[PDB]
């Protein structure tokens, strides 16, 4: 009865519940103990598999691990399903004592108040029994998903890093997600796969006790759907499973859309990848229209099937020459109940929930089953052993306390190869590798975890201020702390996006330092930070304190090898050289009007309420055929009885299977139609939009929200829908039959609204404490997998182990509070259903000068159903209400603001831009209304086939610039391009006809024909022509077809310096005249740049360029060069005449660029200046 939960609710009545008031689970569910039974089994199915030569199965250890508990919950099965089939059969002698009622009988009256109270004790035993099951299969189940989300965290600390190249972080994160969570459901219906085949035989005796030889046809019907809805739940998980494919392709295509927006507006692709998620959209609407209706013929199998079963049953019996009482037909009416719960759900849901474990099982099996001084001599080894080359050939070098070895050459040398086999990472294949002391691993792409950044930097070690403090300094870190609000106790999201890059790294490196290791493997740690800041941190941190250590130092700054001891320079693999919370009708209204015109949704409701109404009047004519035959040689003519009859099962059976598929029809098009509003919405909303949003609050929309909407909405409504009008039904029959009973219904009724108003305000705290309590687990193995590498260098692992166990446990806490409030709930619904069952069956008796037999055998069937019905059909209600959550969140999605539109009725002539003039007039932009002006004042003009450039400060709107070319927010002034506004043309004529080439590049995953031309347009060898002007070719034709090869993921096998040349190639593919480069990013390589730098001089020569120099050299030829400050233009003029005006902002920059450059500027300037002079 779960009282000691009663205090919270109280509790959470006077206040809003929170996370620290939920009770903790036992010490015998903690995460820790309940994942290493389940691995000791694990282990010794492992052995036992190996030693007879045969694959595992994980099946056996899981049945080996939880068989012994799980098998003594059967007991209550029993025990329950017995007392299913006594209760019909008293039920039987009350409705006796009516067939062959006197109101003189003192005796008999006595009797049947005997029997009313066994029936209200069986009722009451059979009430708490459904309740100590279901609950206990519930935490059984919980308790397998606990132990594997453990096991699976386990295997994956110590993945081999082979391995992590045939499967992704994303298909682990959604293990756990997305593949664990089936197990839950596979515990709560097992014991049903024995239960209900024995309970169909017993009740198959009891029924030819009853009603004889025609007891078989009806078990008749039982064994053709027993069958069937096997294989329809077989075939259900097989089209389900299909869809998987469609749908993660669609998320990652929308991922790469969502993260990429900005450069799918510059580019104008939104054709592109518009069509390509509708052709996904449409394959999987194809798939879940279909697996949705197979469903929705199974609840309609449920809920028809007792109709069809007893009317086969009757049928036989009256052709045998029978005749109907009321005694027989309510009896056997009732035992069918009993038949139809467990063989028709609970038979077909064990199958179906077991079938789908089994993809489970399946994946999990083939993830547990993947792989798993300093001196180095002649060391040889491959990442790969299928490549042709190896990654480090002959390696000798050692080094010794004190020793700085600088660690030099190109991206790819094995630098981090290198590390990797200090590291261990990487075996000799050849050669041998011997450290001594403890490793400092500080990875090139920093690693930073949610907590505290003083959490990052401790990383379980002791806080002492003294030598923290000095880590701060050293590593150049109290500044920063002291600008943050919150100092070192900020909080950092899941991998630092709101901090810095050089923030991160910073923090990574502080955490190395805090360590005091021995060996520090420091893998380029100083690239994230300014110049002086980089030097800072090598004089400093590694030349003066680190002094007394091993260093080995990946680096490219060529600007402190004088200071390291020794230098080992790598080329080609090999050593060269060494020296909320509630929504109203509109969004229901809304929801379902989406679907379909309101003739639809209107003859909806007509069919439920036919279905329901002949539902209810087939047992009422059974009933009226009852009285009559007992009002009664002479016979009722069948031909009309079996007659009428036969109608109101043929009507309940095609509006049941009517009513079931039009539910999924409605909703299934109410979503897909939402789906492409939401998503044309999406698409044509601004930039401005993507920079007030994370990229994973909008994607949760697509992923989760329309998911729910997908698969999981549309069914609670029909299972919300089919019971809630038997409930009605119910009601009805008691109150038409009995009037009076309406009032002691209306003091119940109140209670039922006080009850439920005090449950539900608890209710929405708990689903909203479980939600939040269950992401951080996903977020922590994120963080974790990502620092795979660092958390093993260190030899961390056990701490991470025991923090997933926190968090799970945490979870479980949230969780073991929902169940266990469900059921004090559900518990005392029951309750009032015994009430409501016990006021039935003594009013009966007492008002029984009234009543005749088949009336209250009526009655009684019915109120008998309420105990489970009801107490579902409300819980139910609280997860449509829950969910209406997803179709609040998509439908204000629906009408964000739009930009302009594409295209105006006024469009420009196919030539233009035929000069490729541009003109500012008096500009302003700033990228919000509300916002100040980044950019103010500007006027200029651009004339045909110029050179120029934009200089300044960071923010004087370098990047609006560009922004504003694009009217990616709309401008105040004018700009003209070929003497014609640019407002007064379509976004697609204005940001077609000009090419950008960005910052950082981006490869779509697809083919490399897509990749370079999403509209196939360009002819067949021009794309060879284009490739080889970049020089592409001979890399690219290695891939598995020369033309149409499929990229790897994100490009992830092309280098920076190559994914930049396909940016270079798309700007060579299209013609048009108009150029603005954007600033050059990080670590390119030194070789490529010029050579890019070279060809966009030699090719684009005849175009009009502008350019936004990350360094200066990068324009120095150009004519002119604008300068900005403040958000204004303060000169722009050519920079030669720049460089002679001392005075100019160019010269007091380029004055600091030294001495020496500053002279060859000088010179080169002067030597352009006559080059350009001469003509
Ligand atoms: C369990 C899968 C959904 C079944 C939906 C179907 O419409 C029937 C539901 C009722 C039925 O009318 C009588 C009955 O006992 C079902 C409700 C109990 C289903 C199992 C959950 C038990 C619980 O949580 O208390």
């Amino acid at each position: 009865f779960f009282w000691w939960l009663n205090p919270l609710f109280k509790i959470g009545h006077k206040r809003r519940l929170e996370e620290d008031d939920m009770y903790s689970v036992l010490p015998e569910d903690r995460s820790q103990h309940l994942g290493e039974e389940l691995q000791g089994y694990w282990d010794q199915e492992v052995l036992r598999a190996e030693k007879d030569a045969r694959e595992p199965s994980l099946t056996k250890a899981i049945i080996k691990c939880y068989w012994k508990s799980y098998v003594v919950l059967g007991i209550f099965t029993l025990i329950e399903e017995s007392t299913r089939v006594v209760q019909p059969i008293i039920l039987g002698k009350i409705i006796g004592y009516f067939e062959n009622y006197d109101p003189s009988d003192s005796a008999a009256l006595y009797e049947a108040h005997g029997y009313a109270g066994v029936l209200s004790a069986c009722t009451l035993v059979l009430a708490i029994l459904h309740h100590l099951y279901f609950y206990h299969v519930q935490c059984a189940g919980m308790r397998l998903r606990v132990a594997m989300c453990h096991m699976i965290y386990r295997k994956a600390l110590r993945l081999s890093n082979s391995a992590m190249g045939k499967t992704t972080t994303g298909q682990i994160v959604n293990l756990l997600s997305n593949d664990v969570n089936k197990f839950d459901q596979v515990t709560i219906f097992l014991h049903f796969l024995w239960a209900g085949p024995l309970q169909a035989i017993v009740v198959t005796a009891l029924l030819w006790m009853e009603i004889g030889i025609s007891c078989l046809a009806g078990m008749a019907v039982l064994i053709i759907l027993l069958p069937l809805q096997s294989c329809i739940g077989k075939l259900f998980s097989s089209l389900r499973s299909k869809t998987a494919a469609f749908t993660d392709t669609r998320i990652r295509t929308m991922n790469e859309v969502i993260t990429g927006i900005r450069i799918i507006k510059m580019y104008a692709w939104e054709k592109s990848f518009a069509d390509l998620i509708t052709n996904l959209r449409r394959k999987e609407i194809s798939k879940i229209l279909r697996s949705s209706y197979l469903r929705g013929m199974n609840l309609a199998s449920f809920f028809v099937a007792s109709k069809i079963i007893v009317f086969v049953t009757f049928t036989t019996y009256v052709f045998l020459g029978n005749v109907i009482t009321a005694s027989r037909v309510f009896v056997a009416v009732s035992l069918y109940g009993a038949v139809r719960l467990t063989v028709t759900l609970f038979f077909p849901s064990a199958v179906e929930k077991v079938s789908e474990a089994f993809v489970s099982i399946r994946r999990i099996k083939n993830f547990l089953l993947l792989d798993e001084i300093v001196n180095v001599q002649d060391f040889t080894a491959f990442w790969d052993k299928a490549s042709d080359t190896p990654t480090l050939q002959s390696l000798s070098f050692t080094v010794r306390p004190g020793e700085l070895l600088a660690v030099v050459g190109p991206v790819g040398a094995g630098k981090s190869s290198l590390l990797s086999a200090v590291l261990g990472e990487l075996p000799p294949n050849q050669g041998q590798v011997s450290v001594h002391g403890r490793i400092a691993y500080v990875s090139q792409q920093p690693w930073v975890f949610s907590g505290t950044v003083r959490s990052n930097i401790l990383f379980g070690k002791k806080y002492e201020k003294e030598r923290y403090e000095k880590v701060i300094k050293a590593c150049a870190l109290k500044k920063d702390l002291q600008l943050l609000e919150d100092g070192d106790l900020t909080m950092i999201g899941d991998r630092g996006t709101t901090l810095s890059g050089g923030q991160k790294a910073r923090v990574n490196l502080a955490r190395a330092v805090y360590q005091d290791a021995d060996i520090y493997l420091l893998d380029d740690p100083l690239s994230a930070v300014d110049a002086e800041v980089s030097r800072h941190l090598f004089e400093l941190c590694i030349c003066q304190a680190l002094h007394e250590k091993i260093r080995i130092l990946v680096t490219h700054q060529l600007q402190y090898l004088k200071a390291a001891s020794q230098i080992l320079i790598l080329k080609d693999g090999q050593m060269v050289q060494k020296g909320e919370g509630k929504v109203g009708f509109k969004a229901y209204k809304n929801y379902f009007t989406a679907g379909a015109h309101w003739f639809i949704i209107i003859f909806l409701i007509l069919v439920n309420l036919a279905a329901q109404v002949s539902y209810i009047l087939q047992d009422w004519w059974l009933s009226y055929w009852a009285n009559q035959q007992s009002a009664l040689t002479e016979k009722l003519d069948l031909n009309w009885y079996l007659g009428i009859y036969s109608g109101l099962t043929a009507s309940t059976v095609l509006f049941g299977i009517v009513r079931s598929l039009l539910v999924f029809f409605v909703l299934v098009s109410s979503s897909q139609t939402l789906h492409n509003q939401m998503f044309e919405s999406i698409l044509r909303a601004p930039v401005l939009f993507f920079d007030r949003n994370p990229i994973g609050r909008i994607l949760n929309r697509f992923s989760k929200d329309i998911g729910h909407m997908d698969d999981l909405l549309p069914l609670t409504y029909l299972d919300f829908i089919q019971t809630f009008l038997q409930v009605i039904g119910v009601v009805g029959v008691a109150v038409a039959v009995i009037p009076w009973i309406a009032i002691p219904l209306v003091p119940l009724g109140i209670v039922f609204f006080v009850l439920r108003r005090y449950f539900l305000e608890t209710s929405r705290d708990v689903k909203r404490l479980e939600s939040t309590t269950r992401s951080p687990v996903f977020s922590h193995l994120s963080s974790s997998l990502q620092g795979l590498w660092t958390i093993r260098a260190y030899k961390a692992e056990q701490r991470f182990q025991e923090l997933f166990d926190s968090h799970q446990d945490l979870h479980s806490e949230a969780w073991f509070l929902f169940l266990t409030t469900s059921r004090w709930f559900a518990v005392r619904l029951d309750a009032i259903c015994a009430v409501f069952v016990i006021v039935v069956a003594f009013g009966s008796l007492i008002l029984a000068k009234t009543l005749d037999a088949g009336q209250v055998g009526l009655a009684l069937s019915y109120a008998l159903t309420l105990m489970g019905m009801f107490q579902w059909c409300v819980r139910q209600s609280a997860e449509v209400e829950n969910m209406m959550i997803s179709v609040e969140r998509v439908i204000e999605y629906t009408d964000l603001e739009k930009e302009a539109p594409w295209e105006y009725q006024k469009r420009p002539l196919p030539s233009w831009p035929h000069e490729g003039v541009i003109i500012f007039d008096n500009v302003n932009f700033s990228y919000s209304l509300d916002g100040p002006l980044v950019l103010k004042h500007l006027t200029a003009l651009i004339k045909s086939k110029e050179k120029v450039g934009i200089v300044g400060r960071t923010g004087a709107g370098k990047s609006s610039l560009i922004a504003a070319l694009f009217r990616l927010s709309e401008p105040e002034g004018k700009i003209w391009i070929d003497k014609i506004l640019t407002t007064e043309i379509g976004l697609h004529d204005l940001r077609k006809k000009m090419s950008i080439i960005p910052q950082e590049p981006v490869l779509f995953t697809g083919t490399m024909r897509k990749n370079l031309d999403p509209f196939n347009e360009h002819s067949d060898e021009e794309l060879w022509n284009a490739l080889e002007e970049v020089q592409l070719k001979e890399a690219i034709e290695d891939l598995p077809g020369k033309m149409d090869t499929e990229l790897a993921e994100s490009g992830s096998n092309f280098s920076v310096g190559q994914r930049q040349l396909v940016c270079l190639a798309r700007a060579i593919l299209r013609k048009n005249r108009i150029l603005i480069i954007d600033e050059a990013t990080a670590n390119v390589d030194p070789r490529t740049d010029e050579l890019i730098q070279k060809k966009i001089r030699e090719k684009f020569a005849h175009c009009t360029v502008l350019t936004i120099a990350h360094r200066l050299n990068t324009i120095i030829d150009s004519d002119k060069i604008m300068v900005l400050d403040s958000g204004r233009l303060k000169e722009y003029d050519e920079p030669y005449v720049l460089l002679q005006n001392r005075d100019s902002l160019f010269y007091k920059m380029v004055q600091q660029l030294g001495k020496a450059e500053a002279a060859a500027l000088t010179e080169t300037a002067k030597q352009v200046y006559f080059k350009r002079n001469y003509p």
